[PDB]
């Protein structure tokens, strides 16, 4: 809430921790403050839409989707947006494994 002009877009919304299991499409949600060029990127690698990560910004909104997500994939991405840059935690739990557990509910309504 102020008026005025800053120049490039700034991240008015950081991207919120992020958290799946395995096999799961993990996606940041972000918004700037104006249309502008992104550019996600692991720790220090940086990452371009492709087939694993389907990027998809709708002008002011960013969105990193990641197919086919591993414990390895695991870690801290970074999204630099001109001069502005966020950064989140995803963390990726292992499949759940199978267990039979017996169980019968009750009578109990609730």
């Amino acid at each position: 809430g102020s008026s005025g002009s800053s120049g490039p877009a700034r991240f008015i919304e950081d991207v919120k921790n992020q958290e799946a299991r395995e096999g799961a499409t993990a996606v940041l949600q972000c918004e700037l403050s104006k249309a502008a060029p992104v550019e996600w990127r692991k720790g220090s690698e940086t990452l371009r839409g492709g087939d694993r990560y389907s990027l998809r910004q709708d002008g002011t909104r960013c969105e990193l989707q990641i197919h086919g997500l591993s414990v390895a994939d695991t870690g801290e991405y970074s999204c630099v947006c001109g001069q502005e840059r966020t950064s989140a935690t995803l963390t990726v739990r292992a499949l759940p494994a199978r267990f039979t557990q017996d169980l019968k509910s009750g009578p109990s309504s609730g």
